[PDB]
């Protein structure tokens, strides 16, 4: 029952630059995020993703993107 899901949320980086490029970097590199400003700066998350690796990798790829802060956000409401 329940395989993990997700709803990464990849904090929000001043990068003005590297967060619009993030949002085409993180659906560039692998990982099609969603980007969107709230907390001040560039609030990024990717659509319900799944608990497995690809989430977690997607921290990791979030580097491939050149971002400052992130963190996957699991959904549960």
């Amino acid at each position: 029952k329940d395989e993990r899901r997700w709803m990464v949320q990849c904090g929000s980086f001043r990068g003005a630059e590297q967060a619009e490029t993030v949002r085409a970097q993180l659906a560039f590199e692998g990982f099609d995020s969603k980007i969107t400003t709230n907390n001040g700066w560039n609030r990024v998350v990717i659509g319900p993703v799944k608990g497995k690796e690809n989430a977690d990798s997607t921290l990791n790829r979030l580097k491939m993107a050149g971002h400052t802060n992130c963190i996957r956000l699991a959904a549960g409401g």
